[PDB]
């Protein structure tokens, strides 16, 4: 009853993957050994090569994501042979590593063994391999607020946060069989940071901001064939907007504005000042001069536009129907100064693809 | 047939409309003497009170507008008195006079006589009664490009515009059983516009930039229980978005975005500097900054936001459900500045409303 769904799924993915590959005509034998071992064991196994396309699929399929235009240079980087926990810490190391690359990010994905029965075999709760923790107590705030359950959650199993705003939470993840995960602090030597300063304006510096080199998100499940990757963390370069218009910006988040407004010497007074507006200009200009001048890869939301316009153009040219979520694909600055704007996009959901999954904590 | 569609919309808007004015025992009786009137002369009339308030209704349910915090003090002009094209043009000049108040702007609208058997009694060509004309000949772009088709549509009628960039274009319209509409020259005296200069950059003039005062969008079908008034136009005051951001800034618009970074002396050159986003900051400081020197009403994107979350909270208060679209509600500059952008709204269609209906014109 689910190998039905499971085999459906598959026949689709094949007869797509292959199709793209030029390896039509093996089509109809590997449908055989998959139905096969579908009849079998329950499931099956994806090549390396059907695995690594697959991943790449996810990635264009992916309505939300701006950046699709590279969706084909995706790094795979296969780990679905890890079975100690030692493994698993040691190949999120190795992710960070190879992934930033010195600060020129390479777009890496790290695929850990799929589900059996549904049941996970390695179970990461960090959101992102890099994050700040987040705590608030009686009045106090520090950190950032969208890290508050999970620091919590890991001050539950012995580590504990030097509560400054920027402290590195540790990795932490689950083994199938343990009834805990197991958290390991970062070495500081993987992890590059940004110092935010502006080019015009060098009083910015006094604000102490900084940001972390690469996103790594790792709390989403990879679908693939009817195959479930519930722990395969992936990671672009940022988008400024990203750090300097929500993670810095957002009264829930770092809530910066009146602090930047303050420091490049304008009134947080009148709403007719557009002060927020301005403020959120200069803070996005000093996100982007500043990873820029550390040699870190970052692209502005107009390059990234211009892009994703590419990425539409070459669906078309490649006959593929596109698909898009407007809500998430417009930058939260200046939006109607991008094509996305103007144009609307069918939100429908295709897979392969990257899906929403529950957090094993809260 | 229609006589059955007609009675069911006006079922439901009597029961709204009486329930919201607290005359809940007047409905048995007026919906008698509607039936009645459906029956033999295949439609209906509102008296005074229920269009006053069918209006007030249909701009609260208009999912695009922000600005709805003000619905219930509508100013609300009924001239279905009117038989000759000199009293459609008297009170169409009116319509301008008494909303721009000399600056001190009333939201208002002027309700013509409805449509008949879907047969048009008067038909406005104007998009708004005050705009700007447009012109695009041989490699010349002049005005406003949005204009460009009822610019040429009002030259083949014996109009003829200066060609500056801000023509103002003649009132439009066709009166039923004749077979061309006619046009009248506004008096200059009933048209407020203000010059776009800026708070701290004197150069800022140098653009020789302008608006009008009031956005009068009478091209717009208001739909009231059933009755399809096909000419009603309705004026609010501007939020300062729609002319910095759009009208100024789109390069399908008057696409000034360049012109803006020269004059205050940043480079436009490389995207990364974030060149559009500063213009667009500058620019709209310009327009609020300048109304308010003028003494002309208008809102920025935040306040307006603000005042929208009171709408939705006035809303919840009364036991009325909230219908809002997303993609037009959110300001097209620093939308995650706004709680709109944080939320999601229901697009649902609820009536009375407001609704597009095709151009007499292309
Ligand atoms: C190469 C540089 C990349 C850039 C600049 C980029 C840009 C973005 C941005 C700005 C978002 C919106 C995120 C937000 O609003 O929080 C996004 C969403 C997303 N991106 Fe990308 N992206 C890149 C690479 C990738 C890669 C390599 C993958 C995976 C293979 C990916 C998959 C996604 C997904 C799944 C989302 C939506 C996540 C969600 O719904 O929460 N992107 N991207
Ligand atoms: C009082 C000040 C008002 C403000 C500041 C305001 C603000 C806005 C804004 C910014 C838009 C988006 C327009 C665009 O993107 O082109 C809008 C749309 C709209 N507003 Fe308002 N508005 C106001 C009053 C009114 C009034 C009096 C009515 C009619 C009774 C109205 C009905 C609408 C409608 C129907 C739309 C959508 C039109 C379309 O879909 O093209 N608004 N409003
Ligand atoms: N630059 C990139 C590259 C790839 C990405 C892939 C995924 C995402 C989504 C990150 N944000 C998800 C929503 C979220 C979740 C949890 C906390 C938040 F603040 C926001 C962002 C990306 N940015
Ligand atoms: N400030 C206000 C008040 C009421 C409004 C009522 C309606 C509208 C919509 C105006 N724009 C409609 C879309 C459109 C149509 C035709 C040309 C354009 F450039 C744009 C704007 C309003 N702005
Ligand atoms: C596709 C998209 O809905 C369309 O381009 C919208 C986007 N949001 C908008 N929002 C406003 N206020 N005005 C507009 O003209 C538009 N255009
Ligand atoms: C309701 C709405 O879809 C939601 O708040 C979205 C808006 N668009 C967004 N766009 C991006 N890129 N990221 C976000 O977190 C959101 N939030
Ligand atoms: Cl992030
Ligand atoms: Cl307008």
């Amino acid at each position: 009853e689910e190998k039905e769904i499971l085999w459906n799924e598959a026949k689709a993915f094949i007869a797509a993957c292959y199709q793209e590959l030029g390896k039509a005509a093996e089509v109809k034998d590997r449908l055989a050994d998959i139905k096969s071992e579908i009849d079998l064991t329950g499931s099956y196994v994806h090549t390396k090569e059907e695995l690594e396309h697959g991943a790449k699929m996810a990635w264009r399929n992916s309505n939300r994501c701006i950046g699709r235009l590279f969706w084909n240079s995706l790094n795979v980087i296969d780990r679905r042979d890890v079975r100690t926990k030692e493994e698993v810490r040691d190949a999120l190391f190795h992710h960070i590593e190879t992934a930033t690359n010195n600060g020129k990010i390479r777009p890496t994905i790290t695929i850990f063994p799929p589900e059996e029965k549904g049941e996970k075999q390695v179970e990461i709760w960090n959101h992102q391999l890099i994050r700040y923790a987040g705590y608030e107590s009686d009045g106090e705030r520090i950190g950032d607020p969208a890290s508050c359950s999970l620091t919590a959650a890991c001050e539950e199993l012995g580590w504990r946060g030097e509560r400054t705003d920027f402290d590195l939470l540790p990795l932490i993840f689950r083994m199938k069989g343990d009834e805990q995960p197991v958290w390991y602090e970062l070495p500081r030597s993987l992890v590059i940071e940004v110092p935010i300063t502006h080019p015009d304006i060098e009083a910015f510096s006094d604000l102490e901001l900084k940001w972390y080199g690469v996103p790594i998100v790792s709390d989403m499940k990879l679908e693939v064939g009817g195959i479930h990757y519930n722990a395969a963390p992936f990671n672009g370069w940022y988008m400024g907007t990203e750090i300097g218009a929500r993670n810095l910006a957002d009264e829930k988040r770092y809530d910066k504005l009146k602090k930047v407004a303050s420091v490049i010497g304008i009134a947080a007074d009148y709403n007719t000042d557009l002060w927020k507006d301005q403020a959120l200009v200069e803070l996005n200009k000093a996100v982007l001069h500043s990873y820029k001048k550390q040699g870190v890869s970052i692209v502005d939301h107009h390059t990234a536009a211009s892009q994703f316009k590419r990425f539409e153009e070459q669906a078309e040219e490649a006959g593929r129907k596109l698909t898009g979520d407007w809500t998430w694909l417009i930058p939260p600055i200046s939006p109607a100064a991008t094509h996305i704007f103007h144009r609307s996009y069918d939100n429908s959901i295709v897979k392969p693809n990257y899906f929403y999954q529950d957090k094993p904590y809260e």
